[PDB]
């Protein structure tokens, strides 16, 4: 009577995490995926977690036959990976759990190590493979791997629990400005690896003004000691590194095309050890802060900017290519040599299409307005996302800026807590920049913040002529802000239902969002210390929190509709500001 | 900025609340309800609790106008009361909170107090009127009363904010066996009174085995002394009840024919005090227990039972009068002198009903599975359900039986929280027979749990046949079992599909559960301490733990299909045993 | 208790009327729309004109609640501007009136007059704000402006009641050839202008056939004297007009490029005067007729045309820019160098993306069959429609041509209503030639109407091989008639079906209307005094009139269906023709 009578009955799940020590380096690597046609159950009361429906207990040890609440094969089919939210109506505003299952076989052909991969589950995911439990991940944005190797059979059932609750100590906590899609909407992978394969690969330019050297690291699933060979047949490098213990790294003399936005140059990247090979194709490029100025390849910059979501009409936060591609297309349509992808880790392949179409990157953990700053377990929650965000998208020449959260109180705890996830930033990439999207001191309408001081750039969020309606507190916020560093303003804008119109005065109009724009580019423009903008947003997004009759369950802060098919007349603002920048900038 | 950076958003609303000693007796009241059309929004982040949309502040103190995430009067309209789960599917699975608003005029012809009910709602509803917190309710299934006489104006505007979540630490726990339907699903009405009112008025048969004497007590609005005047004129009943300091009792001589399911007697009762006045339908009955037998009217009885939910394929959990009426009906063609009320209080007409055409009830609070026994706030929680229960149902002769609970663990913190609730109840009523379903302890195959002794009879819940496949095991139960008090066979029962057919070993279709009921009535028929039983159950009901293709989310145990129209064959095996008994009895 | 007792209860709305006296011009004028979702009811008893919903009056004089008829907040939502009938099956027969109702706020950041426009409600749209009356306006297809000024607070509710109703005394009248979409269908904008601001401007080429003189006229909305000046940057222009009693002009030298299809060169022309400015693109053309001869910028021209009506599938009379253009384009693609708008004025974006992509243009008033001809305020409705239009359109080098009306009774009381609509047209622009179609004598078989002698050019709209069965009798027709002015065949055609194929005889069928394109192109192209043709049409519109099976409610003579995705055969036999007229003009260079 256990199923019924156990109250905690998840602390048996609280092993065989992945996290960032279980992932590997998955570039150019063969991968046969799990997508497809998965059974499943609405299982809202977490029924399999307590009854162990993977361990298929159909009969009893005297022989009778017992009762059971699944049918495995008999339940309806799911296409995997989705955001359930999205694929039937009545799914819509479903948070709670969902079991899926499916079979599938497995030949050796070689001795090999395999691993299974999970893209994406928001926000709990348990894995089950042939009765027995994995493992589990935390944090809905971020991949998981689990080393399934011991498990496999020659015919395997996997099972899928996957738990869309929202919790207050959770990263995000259960209040946030955008919509809670649930379930595993990324790939499903199982990767076969030697039992000694290259488990992280890091490469870069070294970030020392000189553009000549060029940094990479390796280390092994095992600590053996091993020469790698690396490999960059473009730039005439062939180097061995030497690894002593599993670990090794090399810094050589290259002079590498510096990647732009403008000139997205890539180079192909080959690494041996072994019988083991991955590969990679990278930019190399160098982002420093001097002072106020943003340093791209030692040339200061301005970061003509959008946000954006990830989110979609009819796939959730599950996006196509062709919506990151149309995505991409139109930020440059309106003029962007920036996009903040807001608010937790997007797609792996934003940033890799970012490398390839020319488009500088902020990358984001949701460490979301009120964190539970004084609780150890949430910041090891947050803490492994940052590194999961950070070892996946370590060799992304598109992305200069990581973000350790958004919209925080200025509390001491918060300060503790964010102030040290600036610092693990820092050590696990010492080449790119970190920021945070902080507020506006209100009392004193003042850019005041005690974060400011640990972070690389100043984000700024503020809302005049909108949520601070006298459009007066613009001027005076800057006026009354003299910054050391760079400042981004990482957030204004105003909503704009499509074709809704009215006065200047009408909020929630096009025209009062056009007008918004207006005033909120006459001051932004001549700001000595305003090195960016990425307004919110690029086009409307799904969100609970909006109610009203011109809202309708969207943040309608987007330049465009939310199928992105229609402009509204601020889109236009943004673009003309940004062309005068565009050939301000080749007139020189 | 609270709205997004307070933690405990709640705790403000942890005040008002409507309890027992909040609710006002009804009989005979004129009432004026808010049943129809609300304005509503889905609110999944609670948002309206942390915004405070109920203060419709529109303008700053400058005069600008402010964005707002709400618009009243534009927003879609909601029936209320209702399930929400049941009024369209894409709030089936949702279990957030939802607001509800409407608008009411209000003129005072005469010094007066008012009360605004709400009938149910489950589980969290809080209050607001003209912009002000009146206060908030807990617990799902009790009628909650708030005076809301200093908050009226001319012009009125209320808010309801309604949570469907289910917490571990509430009553019932997120864990249970039935459907999550949530939202105001009773009537709400607005109840003038005079300032001084009749608050309480109980009355009942003296259980002294006389059957001639009949106490009466009333309490009043205000600790003050007057004289309440009880008025029942087909019994040539006419006393005067002193009251001192607001309460009052009074024992009398009176010989009024004794209700039975086959005779429903039913007399008028009036009672007057002040500008006061009151009125109810009541019989007249001893339910006494002596050694092993039940006892009504000084004769011992066996009830013949079923269990039932409060569930509707169309409605929810807000059932109709009809569908009430229906119940009974069924009940009775199927031989029933009993039924169980599982698992929580129904709407008070299910109790009116069965005085009225002649049906025993039990009735029990959501004490349920694995409850935070150890938790104080829980047990307030479930006192005060189970006190709202008993001040409800006072005065409803065909109630016979309190169950403060239903299958759960032998241990010591539930020992002592379920043993203070029995004695508790045992407090609020005198009259009548306080019990539990309790479990068999697994071990011994015995009956054997330490609550029993605190218990006037005994529940069990026992699945031979089913969960405990070997149909040996229930012989040997009866036989290793001793007990000192009446048994009543809380649940048994079996899955069938309706028109899903199989052998009588295929567990899941009609024969299988027609020869559990065979095999179950066989050995049940002859256990002399047995004094009922309610199997398991009436019709088929929605729940969310059964996602077979033989389930599709209704608990299948129904004797019936979950629309009522169609009989299984396991019907017709309990109902000829009924009829036997039936027949039997009268020959005596 | 005057709702219910009342019988004349429109009288009291004759009055504020939005004409053409009441319009300003709108070229580069920034404005607010209130397009969007507006709270609406289907008031088919007319019910909030007799009841004043728009008082909004819910409490009598004692203070006692009294029974209302509606709930302006709670009412459902349609987004305007639309044609109602597209927006829900519900309400694509509907032709009674909708009540529509929305709020918005007003700051002045100056001392200001502000304007309401509605761009385009067919029939009737009665004007309230704030409670109380602004005014109507009559006519389906024309933009509406009253002056809001003295009406506007900070708050604001405004209420639009319009009438779908069909009359007999209308312009048109209740029987037509194409469907009755109704409702406020082209953009609902806020216009602020200075207290004394720029009201008309007119600027043209004079057609003195020298091809070097501009015309600028300006009026302002004071009767005062005062300066405006004219700027065009690429011609080095910037002359003074002088004004007085609000109204002056000028004529000065330039030699522009001259506006053709082919060719379609804009200018951009800037007009100040006081703290006002106006802004405009237009090219510079010169449209006459010198005997049988059409002459654009001096040389003979054939118009390569066809007829189009303003339908949409989706969106009824409220068509898209890009569904205009695709207008366009796809005339283009057919060979055409022209096009006739019929049988109303479509919307003014259509003159401006004919100016910018190159399409000589027809444009006219739906004074159509049997018109009161009689009744003096159907004349006043009819003469304010088309001075609405040639003031909304002055500027368009792409029209060349107003039509006065279509298919017409013969008759003495025609002739006169006609006529001085021609007078009208003529005395208010003297830059455009002057037109409508008329019938053929059914008599004689002859082109012969008296309306011919007030026109520019004649256009006959005929149906050989249709609904005059025989097509001998377009041979006949033509060398019967020997015309002094140019003729544009205004209309042929024959239904089609999309997809119904059959013999060339089976009437109704793609074979049959293919040929009657065959017949009419191997008659029409050798009548000397022909000098263009806009069959009918370019495809299939919604029309009351055709319930057969093979009709469906459409006007089949389209040469696509009614989508425009799929080109029936006589789109080809058609393009063909055009197609063998274009290379003769490049060989003849
Ligand atoms: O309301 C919004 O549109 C956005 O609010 C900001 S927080 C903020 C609110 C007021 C002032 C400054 C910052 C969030 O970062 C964003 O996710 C959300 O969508
Ligand atoms: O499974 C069921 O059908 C029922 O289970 C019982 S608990 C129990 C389980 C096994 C043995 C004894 C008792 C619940 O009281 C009931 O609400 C539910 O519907
Ligand atoms: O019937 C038609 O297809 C068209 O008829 C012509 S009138 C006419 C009829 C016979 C001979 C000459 C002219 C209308 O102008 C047009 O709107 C309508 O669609």
């Amino acid at each position: 009577m256990s199923d019924i009578h156990l109250e905690d009955y998840t602390e048996q799940y609280e092993t065989g995490f992945a996290t960032v020590d279980t992932m590997i380096f998955e570039g150019g690597r063969r991968e046969e995926l799990l997508n497809g046609g998965w059974h499943y159950a609405v299982d809202q009361y977490d029924t399999c977690l307590r009854q162990k429906w993977y361990k298929e207990r159909y009969r009893d040890e005297k022989g009778f036959t017992v009762p059971i609440d699944y049918s495995f094969d008999e339940w309806p089919v799911m296409q995997l990976p989705c955001s359930w939210n999205t694929i039937d109506p009545m799914y819509l505003l479903y948070e709670g759990s969902m079991v899926f299952t499916r079979k599938f076989s497995y030949i050796a052909e070689r001795e090999e190590t395999v691993f299974l991969k999970v893209g994406a589950a928001n926000y709990l995911c348990r894995v089950f493979l042939n009765g027995k439990y994995v493992g589990m991940h935390r944090g809905g944005s971020t991949p998981a791997f689990w080393n399934i190797t011991e498990y496999l059979k020659a015919e395997n059932r996997i099972v899928l629990a996957v738990d869309g609750t929202r919790r207050p100590e959770q990263v995000p906590t259960e209040n946030t400005d955008w919509f809670n899609y649930c379930g595993v909407y990324r790939d499903i992978a199982l990767i076969r690896v030697p039992k000694c394969h290259i488990k992280t690969f890091k490469i870069a330019l070294v970030p020392d003004g000189t553009f000549g050297h060029v940094m990479a690291k390796v280390t092994l699933s095992e600590k053996i000691t091993a020469k790698a060979e690396l490999v960059i047949e473009e730039l005439g490098v062939s180097r061995k590194i030497q690894l002593e213990n599993g670990a090794g790294e090399v810094v050589f003399d290259a002079k590498p095309e510096l990647w732009t936005p403008e000139k997205p140059k890539l180079y192909d990247v080959k690494v041996t050890c072994g019988t083991d090979t991955v590969s990679d194709r990278v930019g190399f490029r160098e982002i420093r802060v001097n002072g106020r100025d943003i340093l791209l390849n030692g040339e200061p910059v301005f970061l003509r900017g959008i946000s954006c979501h990830e989110d979609s009409v009819e796939n959730g936060k599950g996006l196509t290519r062709e919506e990151r591609i149309e995505n991409i297309r139109i930020a440059k349509e309106l003029g962007c040599n920036f996009m903040r992808l807001a608010h937790y880790p997007h797609n792996e392949e934003m940033a890799k299409l970012a490398d390839e179409l020319g488009l500088l990157l902020w990358e984001e953990i949701p460490v979301y307005w009120a964190i539970r700053f004084e609780r150890e377990k949430t910041y090891e929650d947050a803490q492994n996302q940052l590194r999961e965000l950070i070892n996946r998208d370590w060799n992304r020449a598109s992305v200069i800026i990581w973000s350790v959260g958004n919209e925080n109180a200025d509390t001491d705890e918060r300060l503790k807590f964010m102030s040290v996830l600036a610092e693990c930033a820092h050590r696990e990439d010492e080449t790119r920049m970190v920021s945070a999207a902080c507020l506006v001191n209100a009392a004193k309408n003042k850019i005041e913040d005690r974060l400011m001081e640990y972070l690389d750039i100043i984000g700024i969020n503020e809302y005049c002529g909108w949520y601070t309606p006298d459009f007066a507190m613009l001027p005076a916020l800057m006026e009354n802000s003299q910054p050391d560093k760079p400042v981004i303003v990482t957030e204004f804008g105003a909503d704009a239902l499509p074709h809704h119109h009215g006065t200047i005065s009408d909020k929630g109009t096009e025209e009062c969002q056009a007008d918004v724009y207006e005033k909120q580019i006459a001051t932004l423009r001549n700001i000595d210390y305003i090195k960016g903008m990425t307004p919110w947003i690029l086009y409307d997004f799904r969100c609970p929190r909006r109610t009203s009759l011109i809202q309708k369950y969207y943040n309608r802060k987007g330049l465009l509709s939310e199928d992105k098919k229609y402009r509204k007349p601020a889109f236009y603002v943004l673009q003309k500001f940004y062309e005068e920048l565009k050939r301000k900038e080749q007139e020189n």
